[PDB]
């Protein structure tokens, strides 16, 4: 009965999150991918369309399921019966402000937070990198799933 | 006549801050909190809170400042800045401005690590997690957390 | 069944190790603690493993092996395919991270790194053991039959 | 024929850059310094160019352009392929080194870091408009002319 | 009439060594390849076995060449007419260090010196780790030019 | 009564080891510079290698150690050491010591950048480049650097 929970904003999802997911997906019995949605900003996709990108890409992984949520990450961890969460790194991470909440998250609800190194392929995408250089017409389709680029292309049209 | 001073905007102040303020009146004769000047406490507020933290401090006194910090060092006859570190802290920036301090007023600047205990406490990760009810109360000093209680109920 | 590998030398263990071995022990379904030994220190593999074992007496699916050669090979060998790394202030992230890539690449494996609490965050083996040497109090730091052994070997 | 763009806002232009500036104009044929237009400045984009190019008067394969959108598209439009990007105390690395592995990917251009010098490594065009705001003395981080549109600009 | 030198001990030469000496030899007009040798210490190969392993990895770079040294690199920059060297990036260097070595090299003959990331897909091979990985029989075959890997194999038995 | 101790191997010191002495000394009331103890200069060497180049700092004084450095410091009545941070400095590993020093025996640690002019040079890398024939006289004090030469020579 092991179970982590993948936290992000997901805005979109690109192949460096689910590249993680499906690491998490292969590591723990059953793995959450929790949207956190600030309900004070508003990002390129609604709360519907980032869960349907991301259920889409992941559609050959039996054990992860997609929700939303909003406020404490470890208040979502707790109510699931869980204590853990998978985090990863990129190119460009802010490592120190994640060791910062990993170890505020520790000390307010007990959760663990693990930390994985995305694949070096993926490893300088990011949805504020991925956004901003499609917005300009440079070709992000090799970071990104099917189920974001042309939807992605959508938007920004 | 040795002294030193602690800039921030302590917003509120925490026990990461106040561990630093402590070390300071340690070391030097006098310590003269720098309260820089659209957050959630005013200053008037943050200057009471931390001098309410700061009785046992005999050496050290808390002041507001507006525009270069050197300048508020320096029309006080002192000319060194202590400031803490903390897990987030941008060190890379801290340096930048350290020796630019160093370079526009002849101001040295000392850094010291706060206790590992209060390592990943900020004034903004406290208010953030209290804001959503999480317990921060270990993580500053008993007057803020009930002023901060307060601020949001 | 889940399960990782947490692989060090553990020369000795400290509480910031222990740390992470409970925590990896709480969220697989099986630990293995690989102490892993060079061509070399202060304690025996023996004597490493028996610190260990003593210090993770509450952790019934954490075991302790001796280890040499490839890591990732003791790691498939055994049937599973994650490390857990911890991590503390001295840490050589950037190598740790090399390391990662080399062994996913090389063999699958995948590294999940997690940081010791803020208490254990400064302590190190290396340091634990020079601290001590020159009648340092590092009792704090290190599992209680950790710090008796230690005198011993100093005195 | 070699060449790179060296790209920024330079708002103002510093000495930093300048160094940059220089030692690019020393190993490549041509050098193209854009700078980069966002939806917001103390200077204009005219302003901003007339500070380089007077910086620069000595540097006869370096010009000085204006651009907009995406980098790479105006480093290949101009038929290079190159970029130097200068490094001083408080550039986030980690971000450039992101940019950089993107902008070879999409486009396969290159990347070239160097640092500024020592007594240039602190002055940011931020950091320098800021102390100069509240009358601090950046004369000797700015080219002499940059300094003298500055006090207007605040006077 | 624009140069650089690329140093490094490279022993041996890996592929993430290659994509730099590619970019440098793209960049600039010419480039030499310093070994650079400690007297004092010998590494697996022999410098005429690393000048080999180079040259044929090289062989389609028209305006690359190799040479060995020792002593102050930026002796062996500048008594070729040059004054900068190329050196790359990858995970686990050390950048301060080279920062440090960066200034001081400026600083004592007026060298100048680029950094260059090496691609993702090469970013966590180092000599050093290669070689440490190949002793214990792990496959770093992907990692290095064919002028290298069974030549180092051979090294080991 | 305050004051600080500046520790290190020192061999041979630096400007960027003396912009530090100088800033510590103009800081606190006392200061100790710690030969810390298979190197190029002996322990005398160094030491007076630093009394020559200190020799305008009243308040300054040097000494050889051995052992604990937080025993160094207590043993002379003092819990505050000074460092300085240059161009690869193992900051981390820095940090890791003066968390320890603090536990075992409360001693703070102040850590302050080094001049720009004096950032990139150090002990090692001074002799290093000194060996092979490069000119480090603008990053050494005047005396020792001519000692630096006689002992290559
Ligand atoms: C690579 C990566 C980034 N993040 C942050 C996510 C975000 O903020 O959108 C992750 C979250 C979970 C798993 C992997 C990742
Ligand atoms: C721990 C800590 C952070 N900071 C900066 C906080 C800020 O810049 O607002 C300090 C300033 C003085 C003393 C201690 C600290
Ligand atoms: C905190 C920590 C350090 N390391 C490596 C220390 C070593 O090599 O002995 C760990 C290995 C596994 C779990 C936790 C840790
Ligand atoms: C020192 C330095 C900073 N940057 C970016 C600063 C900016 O964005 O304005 C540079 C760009 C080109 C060459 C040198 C530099
Ligand atoms: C990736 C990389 C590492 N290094 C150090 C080389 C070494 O020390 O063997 C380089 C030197 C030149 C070009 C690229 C590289
Ligand atoms: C610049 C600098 C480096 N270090 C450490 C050198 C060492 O640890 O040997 C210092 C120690 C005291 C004062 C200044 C410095």
């Amino acid at each position: 009965m092991t179970g982590a929970v993948c936290p992000g904003s997901f805005d979109p999802v690109t192949l460096g999150h689910l590249d993680v997911f499906e690491r998490a997906a292969a590591q723990f019995d059953e793995v959450i991918v929790a949207v956190l949605i600030n309900p004070n900003k508003a990002g390129m996709f609604t709360v519907d369309e980032r869960i349907e990108m991301i259920r889409e890409s992941t559609a050959d992984l039996p054990n992860l399921r997609v929700e939303s949520g909003q406020g404490l990450l470890v208040d979502f961890v707790r109510e699931r019966g869980l204590n853990a969460i998978v985090k990863g790194l990129r190119t460009g991470t802010d490592f120190e402000y994640e060791l910062q909440m990993a170890q505020m998250n520790k000390h307010i609800a007990g959760v663990d937070t693990f930390f994985v190194a995305t694949a070096p392929a993926y490893s300088f995408v990011s949805s504020s990198l991925a956004k901003e250089v499609a917005t300009y017409g440079g070709d992000v389709s090799a970071l990104l799933p099917a189920s974001v680029h042309q939807r992605l292309l959508g938007k920004l049209r």
